[PDB]
Parts: structure tokens; C-alpha cells; sequence
């Protein structure tokens, strides 16, 4: 069964699943996140709904470590799973995070791992030296008082003492991952708040961020 | 099959689930709150025990926004459900609206919906100009920002960005709602703190009330 | 809050969720669903999976009542809610089996009632006297000793002796309904088999099937 | 705090959930059990709908082992829980299966156990020979061949093959208990079907009887 | 079936599930727990790593009242479950309570109940005055502004208003409890913090100390 | 973080979770299956637990096909998880068929995934050509007909339609996994039936047929 594949038609399948948007924006990339970050969650997602986009938000197991003021960045995806094996992972691990820049946005799916924590003390002070902006972990967390002391703001589901090594390993990073409802892809627009975690898929990022400021600019005055 | 449920004997059983109290209480209904909201939760749910009464307060999943002092109010009931259609609704909220009054307890059943939310900052500015209580919603609520500035008790399941314009439809209001093992209906005394919502059925709300300040005081003197 | 509504550009979403395919087939009604009943569920599946469409078939607690080969028919939704009311719905429930015809293949979405039945030995002999296909509850059945001996195809989620009088409530039949991950709309093409059922996009229904049968004969040859 | 239990009031409470009815009927045991084996299960539950009661049959992820007609008969408790401790039990067990007498009913919960089994071929092998009319697990079983082999009515959730000496352990029997919405006490007439298992509180078992034949006879009719 | 356990050879299981390490160490008990609470959990956790311990936490559902440092006792257990029966009791609960001393670190088992709560106001003014370091609740808790007040460190899962008297029942104490994965003996050492709670098996707490704290210099230094 | 590896001892942990036994038996390999395919399920996981083996058993969601007797293979392992990534796959995909061998029992760790299947027609028949004696699959399967034309012994979580392409990706083969409770490793003697699955560790495999057979012929005379 190899003719099968040559059987199918899915090249515009492939293209809809792992094709990645290079649009560029017409403002800096810093003062996209900025007039980002002076918006709501909630308001963006609305405007999302006029583009008949209805599952954009993580799912309600998410949530943040404190009550945080919007923050946007764009995204870095992580895939992880339980794994009983243990050996190799540094050569993903440290290429993984080479890649990790300036105001990136961690979003990691663990394959609803609900045992072992993906994100500690190590990897927040690896993410505030690289000044990335937030991380979004579907899992667990640990070291949270270091987290909290590095300033750094996490969205995640539980927090637990067991650590990754020989729990779980990363399989894939930069790739488009599922989380609940919604598809993240590299560079899409994360943005995250008191009530959890919102993407903005790239393409239409610049249009959504000047629709939200319309709405929010109209409220004041009606 | 309409000759069925002329074959039935329902009439026992719809006064029993769709009968409202009309009881009027020895004093005032803004006495009958303030003094309600000087007991702990726990100390009403077990006086409701001595009347045989085990399965009266909100599902553990109910979590307060804040760690509340006791909030009484009436019972004003909601019952929503996801769904796909988006028009109408107006005819049901604006007139939903409308029956909210001074000292109602919101309690919202959302039909398990864990993808939108029912209450945010608009509910809550309307709830806090019409001096509700607070609310109970066993689902989802955003704009929370809004709601802790507002000063304005809340009870709730998550927090997500998604709307409830396109994911779900309120269907009935001011009617008998179940939400975990408890039946609440309008009138109700809805009693809730750091230790969730608790609900005193209305007939009994006074004995109820009498028979908790009594506890209290032997408890001081014992 | 009514210059909300206004504010908003909902026109785009509306008639993406709301609207309804109205198109013909270049064949007959009947001869689209045989030819449909020719083929297993996995491999329209698939078929779909070229059209970019990943999420079509009912979430996996649906069962098949006994180990069916493919039954196609067309749409009927159905919406109802787990409610402490018990007055009224006859007005919806005469009315929905009236426009019950022949080759419907029935949907319900329960709102994940875990309590009661939508479906029992009235519904079924009704929708075998109407010869519509088959019936999809995401919910309990009973009655299934009558079930069985009617010969209905019948696709649910368990069984429990309760019934839906006084536990559940009918809102809405005959629109865009959300079960799991799949929309179903009124005249989807609903093919159900040992495997599930599988919703297939009344507007791609005849493209679909000409792709599953040309498959399916290169299949055999290779 | 020993003057706290003083200091409430629960005679009228301990009466209501550990009182025992020994009500008398006005026919034989097995007269009784044969006639209730005529009807089905969702006929007698509707007719206790009359009663007020909608909380009555087990929960819906009881299932038969087979298609079974209606087998009745009268309630026998057991109460049992995960636990590590291995020794003892042998007096609660040896007591226990004397206690079991002709035409008893096993409804036994496992306090949601889902990792051990609580009836295998040694308790079928001896209700069979006790001449038990069924038995209902809320949890998992074991040697299915020889329950099948036996021709014992069986109604369980799961099976699995880990015995429950090291992970359960039995602490009370021909006690009140509770799975999923219904109380069942010990005498209770216990109805079970292909659709599931039903309680009929003995108080009020020849009352319905006549009521769900009366209901039957009519239906004939019109 | 008394034969059948004589036919087995159990001997060894017993003593694996139910024996207790007596061993006493090298340093006082308060200046081994006071060692322990100079760490975090999660660097213990990862030293019974390289014991190849990997279920040593408490599930993800515990959670802390608090964002506590770290607290260290002995392991004091308690298992119950969900109940209907109400009468007796005390025999269990009086003897449970004078057996708590100071220093003890309660693990209770509640079975998953969700209904009900086995710590409040009066267990924790209790267990104030006996100087126990905290209780780890695998279920619900109330009275939490009393709780709050009297400045000791509790773990849990969720909050409810419900008491436990008439809904759960205690069956054991000071016995092996298993709770998640983990599996709780009398006198082990019991560490918690903003991450969870954390299980030394008494055997290794020694060498697991000495190995956490070598760990922790070579950190500081590298 | 390199350096923190070093400054970890983690050879012990390794060689627990990834040393794989090659132990020979004092029998034949196919005489080994034959002698297991000769007990059921429950007796086997009881003389385990004279091992002070408890965790032995796959979860009990897992369930057969058909109502099979014992059958008996050699552990081959498969690890996947949901993923959004289409490309590759053939590498590991047509490697990891060649490794199949006649007397496999390929178990699969699909990460709880729920939404696509892992084993359908194509890989029945390839097993079936193979000489496979069973496939445990921790999810979905579909072509049921085609798998019960087959006469291969199958057990599974769920069936729906979804494929796995573009849904899930195969990340290991043939190394440790974990489903449930239990660890399964290459070559471990996997033993399903009526009742389940079960794992014997390849090291006790022939000491635990043999007490297996001792008990049976024990029984048998007492």
C-alpha cells in the first residue's frame, strides 16, 4: 500500500493543513502586538465571529497564573506526548530552543498529558532571557514560584511535582497543532488575558486588529 | 400518540415540578437577605439536613470570581443550550431583561456548555443598575476585568473569550432549572459564598432561616 | 444594548451557518441514495478528506444497534435540552412528525442529556410507518426490544428506561445542529454503517459519490 | 464535638434514608416478581412518573450482558470501594453470601471502582445456586464465559480481568446505597431488561404493579 | 470458596501492599522535616527519579488553598467513600482523631467523592491545636474562611457547601491508601507546596534528603 | 542546560523503563502460546498477583470484538498521537511493517485519541497475511466488516470513519508504552480474551504458565 497514496488527491489538503502564511504586515511587527495588547480578548474574538470564525479561543481548561492584562505575541508551537521512552529528546530540545526569539508566544500541545509538566523554572528563565512574550502550556506546570518571580506570564491547565524526563517527550515543534477547537500555525497572533488564550490566524491579523479598534473606538461614543 | 397523555395522570407531577411558592414571609424580603448573608453556607446546607434535604447546593464545579462574604437574593432562573442558530433571541432577552429586579440571584443553566460564555461585562453593568444580587452561572463568563471593577458577585464554571452570539440560545427563563443534583425555581433564596451556591426552597426559607440563627447562637455558648 | 446588534457585520456569518443548500441532484433522490448505500462509511471518509474536510462523522460514543451495512438518507434534525418543564411541546412535537417524510434519516442533538430518551418504540414504528431511513441520538434509547423487532436502523449512545417527558424538553427541529465536531444541516446526505455515522454536505453530495465509486473501482483493478 | 451531634436534629433524616419498609402484599413474592417480568422496563418507569419520581432506574452506563426480558426481583445491597488493605473481609464475605437468599436481586456499588472486578464465576456459580434472579455491578466483571455458561442475568459497566482481592474491598452490605441518581434499599423490587435496571420502591411496588398492567391492558385497546 | 485463599500464596503481596517501615533516622523527625521544607517539590521529585520512582505526586486535581512554601509532616491517612448510611461512626472518627498527633500530614481518600466534604472549620481547628503540619483532601472542603484564619496549609480538589454527615462515611485510618497513582503508607513523608503534594516512601526519605540537598549546592555552584 | 543531564543519575531509570529482556524459554515460543491460549484471562492476573503484580490488566475501556477465547502473541508496540503534520509517515509507516512478524500482538498507544482510527481493512489484512495472532488498539478502528470477514482477533476502545491520515502521526514503534496502568514492552507475552487484555512480563512468563496450570489442576480436584 504505497499506491494509495498516489491513489489520493491531497495536495490541497496538505496545502489547507501545514501550508504557512509569509504575509508580511503593513506596521512594525512590535506595534501589531502593541495595539493588540490594548484590546480585549473577549472583543477580538467577536470580531473574529464576522469572519465566520467561531472556534479561535483555547479551550476553557486554560487558564492564567495571574490576572493578566492582555499580551500578544506570535506563536511558537510545541507537540509533545506521554512517552515511556527516555533517551535522545536534546537534539529536539536544543534546536527547539535556538529557534525561540523575541516575542515569541509558546503554545504547547502535550496530547492531554495529564501527569507530567512540559514548562518549570528552567524554560521560563530560558523564555524572559530571550524576551519571549508568554506561554500557553495544555498540561502542567511546576516551579511556580519561580515563575512568578521571573514575571513571565503562563496560561496552562494544572500544576504538579512530576517533571518531563521519562514521562513524556516532544515529537514535533513549529509544526500546526490542534488544541480543543482550534488549529495554531507558526506566526499566527496570540493573544491572551484574564480569560485565556485567543489566536488570530496571520493572513487576516492586520484586518481583525483594524476591525477591533473600529468596534472598540464606536462603543465609547454610542 | 395524543391520546397518551390524556392516558397519563400528570397532574401530581406538574404541580410538583412546575408549582411555585407564593409564600409570604413574616418580615421584610430585605430582612429575610440581610439576615441570611450573617451564616456561613455550610451551616444552612446542614439545617436543610435536618429536613431531609441532601442534595441543595450547586455542583463543586461552581467556583466563586472572589472569596466572598455570604450574598443572598432570589432565585432568577435561566436556561440556555449550545446551538447553531444565531436569529430571534432578542424577543427572549430583551423581555428577559426587562423581569430582572432589585435584589434577584441570577442562576443560569447553560445545558453544559463548555465552549461560550453566558455572562460578561454587559450582564454585569445591567445586573449592578438594576441592584441584582449577584450570579450563578454553571458555564462560562468573560469580560472579567470588567466584572471584578464592577464590585458585582459571580459564580461560575471557566473563563473563555468566546461569545455566546452564534455558539448558544437562551430557550426559557423564570422557570424550574436543574443544575447538578439541586432544582432551583424563581424565589428561591439563593445563599452563596467562598464555599460555592446553596439553594432554600422558598416554603421553607424562614424556618430554614430561624432554625440556623438558633444553631448559631448555642454554638457560641456551647 | 440593541445598537449592538447593529454595530455588528453579522450578515457573513449568518448565512454561513443558517443557510441552507437548496440544490438538486442530477439524479434521482433515491438513486443518489442507494448508490450511497453501495459504499462503506471510511471510504466516502476519505473521499471528503480530499476536499478538505476533516471533521464530518458523529463523535465515536455513537453505536450502531446492530452491525448495519450502509443506510443513506437525507437530514432531519433534531434540537432538544435536558428541562425540569413539562407543559407544552405538543404544539412542537405534532408539527415536527408532520414534516417527518420519506428517506429522512433523523439527527438529535439531546444537548448531551445523559438522564433520559429521545427515542423508544412510538418514534420508531411512527418512522417506519413514514419509511423514513434510519435515526441518530446522541442520547439514550429504549424500547429496544420493539426497536429491534421494527427493523430500524437506529444509532445512539445507551440505553436507560427513562423517559423524556418531564426530563427533557424539544426546542428546535429542522436546523443546523453541532454534534461533537460535525454540523449537520436539513438535507445532508447521513450515511450510517457498522462504523458510524457520516455527514455529507448536500452541496458536495453528488461529487462526493461519483469520487467514493471511481475510488472504489480503481480499488479493484489495483 | 459529641455535643454537636446532640445539638442537632435528625431522627426524621436518619428514618427517612436508613428506615427499611417491611410492607406486607396483598400477593406472593413470586407472584409479584412473576407479573412485573410482563411489562417493560420504560412502562413501569413512566408509571412511577405519576409517583413523582424521575430519579428511579440505574444510570445509563449500566448495561445487560445480553438482551435480556424483564427479570425482577427483590434487592439485595452491597457497598464496596477501592482499597489497598488485603486482610479480613472474609467475615463481611462469608456473612454476606449466607445472607443471599432465593429470587434476591444483587445491586452492588463499587464506589465507582474502574480498575478491579466485583463479580466473576465463583459469585455466579453461587446465585445460581441460591437460585438469585440477576445481579447488577455498577463496575467491572470477570470469567464472562462462565456467566454466560450459567445463564445468570448480569447487568455491569465494564470487564476487565483483575480480580478485586489487593484493589477493593466490601464494607457494608444490605444497606441503603446510591448509584448514579437512585437510592435502592434492601427489599426494593428491582426490575432489568435490555434497556437497563429500574427500582421500585417497596412501598409502593403492588401500587404501581397494578397501575402499569392497568396502563398495558389499555393500550391493547385504544 | 475458603479453600481457594489457602490455595493461594499471598504472603508476599501482603506484605508489599501492607507492610510498614518502622526505620528511624539518623536525624530528629523535626529536623528532617525541617530539611525537606528548605525544597521544592519538584527537585524531590525529580531525586526519586533516579530511584526510578515516577508516580510519587498526588494527582493534578490537588490544589492549594494557598501559594504555599513547602510543608512537611508524616503521613496520617484516612479512606472513605460516598454513603447513605448515617448511624455509627463515632467509634471510627473519636478513636481517628486522638490517634492524630503533632507533626501528622493527613492523606485522605474520600473514594472521588464529589458530593460532599470531609474537612472543614472543626478538623481544622482540630488539627491547629493537635500542631499537625497540613491535610491533603482528595476531595472537597468548606468553612474556608475558618480555614483561612487559622493559618494552616490545605490541599484539595474542589469546594462545596455539603457536609459530610449522611453523604460519605469513613471506613479506615492509618492504613495504606492509594490516591491517582500514588500509592500513601502511615509515616511517610508527606511534602507540599504551591505545586502539589509529594510522597517519600519512609524507607528512602533519608537518602532522598541528602541527595535533594547535594543536588541543590551543585546547582548554585554550576 | 546540558550539564544538568550530567549532573543527574539516571542510568538505573534508564535501563527500568528502556532495558528490554531477551530471555529464552525453556519451551517453544509457539508451544508458550498455545499452554497461555489454554487459561482465561482472570486466572492468569491472579497468579500475577502473587508476583505483587496489580497493574497488569489493559484499561477497561478496552474491549473485544467478539466474545473471544484466549489468544495468546508477543508484544509488538506502536506509539501515536493526533497531529495536524501529513507529511512523511512512509518512513516509519512501511519500516515499521516489515518488523511484523507471524505471532505478534501488536499493541497500540494512540495517546487517547478519539477522533480518528489506527486500524482498519488494510492493516487487518496485512496482519492477517502476516500471521499475527491479535491487535489491542488504546482508540478507534473501523471497516469493521472487512476486519470480522477477517477472523482476526481485534480489541478496541471506540469505531468511527475517521481515518488516520491527517489526523493522527506514528511517532515510535517497538519501544516501551503505557496504556492505562500498565507498561507494555517488546516481547511481553500479551494474552486477550472475553475479558480484555493482559500483560505478562516477558522475564516471569514461563514461572507464570506454570503456576497458571498448577492452579487450574488444582481447582479441578478441589
Amino acid at each position: 500500500y504505497k499506491k494509495e497514496i498516489g491513489m489520493m488527491n491531497l495536495e490541497k489538503l496538505i496545502q489547507d493543513r501545514e501550508g504557512i502564511s509569509s504575509k508580511k504586515f503593513p506596521i512594525e511587527d512590535k506595534e501589531l502586538l502593541f495595539r493588540y495588547e490594548q484590546l480585549y480578548t473577549g472583543a477580538v474574538n467577536d470580531v473574529m465571529r464576522e469572519f465566520c470564525l467561531l472556534e479561535q479561543a483555547l479551550p476553557g481548561r486554560i487558564k492564567p497564573l495571574r490576572e493578566y492584562h492582555s499580551v500578544a505575541g506570535f506563536a511558537f508551537t510545541v507537540k509533545s506526548a506521554p512517552n515511556v521512552k527516555i533517551k535522545g529528546e536534546m537534539e529536539y530540545r536544543t534546536q527547539m530552543l535556538d529557534e525561540m526569539q523575541e516575542d515569541h508566544f509558546v503554545v504547547w500541545d502535550t496530547s492531554r498529558d495529564d501527569k507530567a509538566t512540559l514548562w518549570g523554572g528552567v524554560m521560563t528563565a530560558t523564555a524572559k532571557g530571550k524576551k519571549l512574550k508568554a506561554a500557553c502550556i495544555d498540561g502542567g506546570i511546576r516551579d511556580t514560584h519561580q515563575i512568578l518571580n521571573a514575571d513571565f506570564p503562563v496560561f496552562y491547565e494544572y500544576r504538579i511535582s512530576n517533571g518531563s524526563l521519562g514521562r513524556c517527550l516532544i515529537t514535533h515543534y513549529q509544526i500546526p497543532i490542534k488544541i480543543g477547537d482550534v488549529t495554531i500555525k507558526s506566526g499566527d497572533i496570540i493573544l491572551g488575558d484574564i480569560d485565556g488564550v485567543l489566536v488570530v490566524p496571520r493572513e487576516i491579523a492586520y484586518e481583525v486588529l483594524l476591525r477591533s479598534e473600529e468596534i472598540r473606538e464606536n462603543e465609547k461614543k454610542i
